[PDB]
């Protein structure tokens, strides 16, 4: 009388909760709340790190992104990823507006559809604020909200379906992605790169010549953002087992250790490159790099290897940030360097260090990586990383270029039509300017001449 | 040997934990921690939104309210609501100072008394900081603490008993209030209105004529407060099932969606009313309106109806804020508009959209609302809303007026006796003024002439 | 086939999770996340309370301490406390780099080693930021990180083993320490005192003569730190049962009530001592005092006695702060007064109020304290308090003095060699100075003349 389809059965005839371990459900419910607070974590981080004055407050934009993402997910985002009648590349509209989303075992069988919807919806929201942060410079809010809705639909949801969907081709191939390093981090990173290369300011003074690599808008925002991110990451990674087993807590140990060693590695790198100074910004970026790096691996690799997921992503991401000076582009490039490069590196190394005896902690069966002489695992990881980066960069490019040719949907005004943050007899007046007291978004204005 | 009364049994003879599902207990324990952080959430929100400089820091006052509320609840607050020998209108002193509060099944049978005490005590504390926030302008701290203790005792505890107590008359009548929209939001809102009409400043310059509707003290405090509130609301609503069932996670999906759609609706409303600007304050107030609106409904209504609990409260509360300009009163009116009006609207609409098949997700039995052609449900909701508003407004009025006639308990000094924030030879001196560095409350001083 | 040693068994032959209640594991996993956010809680608290401008940002230093502590714990910290082949005074290197830490029942049998490692590692990190905060004035970061690593190894880990280890002598003697009042609070407090007496500035102008007792750097940081601490303390104390029983929720009620009554008591004390003012700093310090006080007792004492663990530590710690004016030393003394004195007082009073019927709520067997006419319990508590204070003060002294004689490991430069916060032709230049925008630690510089 448990149907396994639709709502899962008739609530007046069966107790749909009997299909699940109650403790499994509580941990995934708790983990969903933890991921939610990562959303303002992202907004605080990238507002504080910025080397220029964004007119849009990214702390506030995180709440905007939480609203847009939750509506998109309810509307059809959840269905396009986690419908049960998917087609290798995408889901369907079977769960449009969460129709019949209730007590059937989800793609992750240990939790019902409705709880998996709550949990996975937080991942989409985290990705939404990463994208708004990447593309925030001189953004117009109306076009940005439309962009987020579309981008979640045709960039996030296909990549997420490939990684997590019932018939997703990356699942079937054998690619490993424990907590969504592809859909969340690598995807947003390479979409950010599309923003940088197509819409970011060229020959940017903050990135041109010998300018300071770190010039933060607000160190206290960076620290608070990193606090929220690390705190929430326990749900992000620890919840990706779908259960209450000790593999969940194993993945939390790996998460903590990769962040710790990433933070120390990046700071040590900067200590050598500067000739002896201690980078406060660097420690935080290094913790994020390690957190990103361990994301595809946390439930698959032995604890002692988690330090490598801090060390190696921190080193590589540290040097990836230097490319901003070569391109002379700042906009969007921090998100690409931490999440795009970091996610690529972590996904790659999961193919090296994944171990079948770690997955088996809760009975999960995998062939393993190079730890289990499963050599082609590395090739499965590279196939996933290249497909994510290619789809994300290409489709995000198309979206941005299409909207740029529609004057009322142009996300970022062209320089020749831009007007200095003015406000609506014969003279005009300024509406300054202090985001701490201004109740309205300082929206870019188009020139009327 | 499980007695079901007093402590529940002898700990040396029985394992009182065997009466409960351990996972049910863990979720309610976690949900209690989540509600606790809503307390500073309220303080940050109303400090940041204020159109005038409150001498009392509401972020700090939230910690004060957490202290006063926890002591009151232990003293007799818990007993007056959740004693097992209640009388239709109030509990008793049987659990004075938490005497014999341990392992008997609480009014919510899935958790023991001691855990239900922890959980429900957080609701009283949230209500306490809502009240301190409503009445904070020019408040004297001593009188305010006394006021909170008394107000929790004779306003909150009776209303909470009616809504949740074992023999509460609203329970017996069939009124629905999932997570305490009456005791927390509608109650504090209409008590705030009593403060506005009796003690708030009249002909207030910030509310007189064509003044800006939004003029926030601190947008970053508003955003941080909204972060804490939304984050904590998952425990507030999700924990109100009393269990680990998937109806808990259903209610979290409803909570997230109502907040999202409320935030977007309020911002869209302001976009039309302003002629095209994006209100940063408005998005946050709209999320709160949706969170308040869904509170009586989250575990009773189908997911697709949760968007209505964002849209409709956001529209109505947006226009309710305009009444500050008609009365020319600012003090206390934001709390009334969001929690009083929002809670009334949400409680009303629960009678329309409550569905027996949603309650049945965990075996809870209800007749339903208009969704189940149970037409008189709407009348049960209006009976509860009118009783809460009438009791809260009337008794809060009486408390405020009584204390106003006692010079050492007067909460707010009269203008003729007030003295400009001075400090204790022949000349007097100022003690400025910066709440960031002043270690003492800037307490109003009575004129000695 | 459950071995109870090493990894606990073969994951390919047995399900190691079957040895544990899943709900017990979820609560301890959640409690671990809660303790983690106490780490920045400490950093915010002591940065905001400071009566002088620390060059090191303690909010940021909390992230540094989280990194150093997590690596030390993985390296050998966990093994030195919780290896299964311990020797009365210390553990071993059997679990070096978390080797074979998996599914054997930990010293707390209701959870496996890997989860107990995650949980107890957060306690070590909280202690690390308490120590960095105590010794932060004019600290050099390199030496400070080395100091933290060494101090965790030879001060924290022995004291923790005595209190919690399988063969720890304080366990065997019968000393009670529910949530680590000795290892975390009393230990860091008396190590802080060693910093004060050996390295703190003497005849300090902020502590000399009739200077203000409270002169906070940032009240908003104090409040935010206290928010994080109280919020996280639910995991700190509530998780120390190791299980999902209602004794966990009993301990949360005690925790909340001690904080509430501590906050009110300290503020009332200052109200009398000042002649009528309301101390905003005092309320927060009082909540911390009550939280510290209840830490050794929360799962052992009846609820109505928890108010005494707020009142008595708040009074005594309030007067302990006055000793800064007698010594004319400020550096490190707040940590000693709140955690050293508070932890001593709480540990003492646990011997008075511990009750066997409270421990028996989850089947834990103890003789009790004076509540059960077990008179020698008080002597067991004093033996633990004196051993912790003596070991912590003495070994911390030795570490600080040894490093002070090694010029590249000197934590705090001597005044004759110190140079005013300068930066690396013929003239030198300043690198000001604003921690909100400076991406580098303002590291003390040694004089080159
Ligand atoms: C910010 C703008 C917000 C716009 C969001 C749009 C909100 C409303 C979307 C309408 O969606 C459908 O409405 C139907 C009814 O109107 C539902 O059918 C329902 O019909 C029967 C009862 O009405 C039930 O038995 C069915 O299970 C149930 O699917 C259906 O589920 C739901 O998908
Ligand atoms: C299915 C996709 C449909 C669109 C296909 C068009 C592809 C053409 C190749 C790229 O063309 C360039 O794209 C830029 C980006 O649009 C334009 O820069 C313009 O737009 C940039 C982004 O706003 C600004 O930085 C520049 O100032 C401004 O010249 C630029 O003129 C245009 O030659
Ligand atoms: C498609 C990818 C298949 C490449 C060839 O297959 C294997 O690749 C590894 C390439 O590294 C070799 O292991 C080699 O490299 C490993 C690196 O860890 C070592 O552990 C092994 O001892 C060493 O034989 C291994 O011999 C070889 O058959
Ligand atoms: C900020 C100011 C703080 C003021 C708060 C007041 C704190 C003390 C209140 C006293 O409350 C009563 O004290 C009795 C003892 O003194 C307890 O009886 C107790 O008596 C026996 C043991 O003493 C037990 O078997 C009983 O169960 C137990 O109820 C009783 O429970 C408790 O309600
Ligand atoms: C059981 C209840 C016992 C009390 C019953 C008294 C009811 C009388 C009806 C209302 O009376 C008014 O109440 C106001 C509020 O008290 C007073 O305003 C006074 O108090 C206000 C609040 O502080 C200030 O705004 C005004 O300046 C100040 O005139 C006002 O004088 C008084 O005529
Ligand atoms: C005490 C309150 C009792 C009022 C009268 O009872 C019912 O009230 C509804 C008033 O709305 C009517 O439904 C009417 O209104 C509903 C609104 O949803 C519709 O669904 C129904 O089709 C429509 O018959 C219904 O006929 C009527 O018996
Ligand atoms: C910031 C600087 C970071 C420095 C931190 C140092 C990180 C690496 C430490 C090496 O630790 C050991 O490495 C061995 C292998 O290299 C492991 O043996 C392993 O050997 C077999 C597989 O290799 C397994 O069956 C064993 O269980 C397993 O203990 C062993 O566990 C582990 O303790
Ligand atoms: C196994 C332990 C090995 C070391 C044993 C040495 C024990 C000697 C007893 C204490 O000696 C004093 O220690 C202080 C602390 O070192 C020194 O103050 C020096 O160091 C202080 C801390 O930096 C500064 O405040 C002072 O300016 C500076 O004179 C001081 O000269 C020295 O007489
Ligand atoms: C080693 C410590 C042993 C000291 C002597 O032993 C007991 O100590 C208590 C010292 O207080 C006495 O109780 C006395 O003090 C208690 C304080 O609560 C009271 O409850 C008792 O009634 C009262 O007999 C008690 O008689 C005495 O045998």
């Amino acid at each position: 009388q448990f149907t396994g389809t639709g709502t899962g059965g008739d609530v007046f005839k069966v107790d749909l909760n009997e299909q699940f371990d109650r403790a499994d459900m509580v941990w995934i419910g708790t983990a969903s709340v933890l991921v939610w607070i990562m959303i303002p974590g992202v907004g605080l981080l990238y507002s504080g790190i910025s080397r220029k004055k964004h007119a849009l407050s990214l702390m506030w934009a995180a709440l905007m992104a939480a609203c847009v993402a939750a509506f998109q997910w309810f509307w059809w985002g959840y269905s396009l990823v986690f419908a049960h009648n998917g087609s290798v590349f995408l889901g369907t509209l079977q769960n449009f507006c969460l129709k019949d989303v209730l007590g059937a075992p989800s793609i992750v069988k240990t939790v019902p559809d409705i709880l998996f919807c709550l949990y996975q919806g937080m991942f989409a929201a985290v990705t939404a604020i990463l994208m708004a942060g990447a593309g925030c410079e001189r953004a117009r809010l109306g076009p940005m909200m439309v962009f987020l809705f579309i981008w979640l639909t045709v960039v996030y949801c296909p990549i997420a379906y490939w990684t997590w969907g019932g018939n997703g081709w990356l699942v079937s191939l054998g690619a490993l992605d424990f907590a969504g390093g592809g859909p969340v981090h690598e995807n947003s990173g390479f979409a950010a790169l599309a923003y940088s290369l197509w819409l970011g300011k060229r020959h940017d003074p903050v990135a041109k010549g010998k300018v300071p690599k770190y010039k933060p808008h607000s160190v206290s925002s960076i620290v608070m953002g990193t606090i929220f991110l690390w705190f929430g990451w326990y749900g992000f990674n620890g919840g990706s087992t779908g259960n209450s087993s000790m593999r969940s807590w194993y993945a939390c140990v790996n998460t903590n250790l990769a962040a710790a060693t990433g933070g120390l590695t990046w700071m040590l790198v900067d200590w050598f490159r500067t000739g002896g100074k201690w980078s406060t910004v660097g420690l935080c970026m290094g913790a994020i790099a390690g957190l990103v790096g361990i994301t595809p691996a946390a439930g698959y690799v032995p604890v002692y290897t988690s330090v490598i997921f801090g060390i190696v992503p921190a080193i590589i991401c540290n040097f990836a940030v230097d490319l901003k000076d070569l391109l002379q582009i700042d906009d969007g490039m921090d998100v690409w360097a931490l999440h795009g490069v970091g996610g690529f590196v972590g996904n790659f190394m999961t193919g090296l260090f994944a171990a079948d005896y770690v997955a088996m902690i809760d009975g999960t069966e995998i062939d393993g990586g190079w730890m289990n002489h499963h050599w082609k695992q590395l090739g499965y990881q590279l196939a996933g990383s290249c497909a994510v980066a290619a789809w994300s960069f290409t489709v995000t490019s198309i979206i941005l270029l299409a909207m740029d040719r529609i004057p009322f949907l142009r996300i970022r005004l062209h320089e020749d039509e831009e007007m200095l943050g003015t406000d609506l007899g014969e003279y005009a007046y300024y509406a300054d300017d202090d985001p701490e007291t201004n109740p309205y978004v300082l929206e870019p204005i188009r020139d009327t001449t």
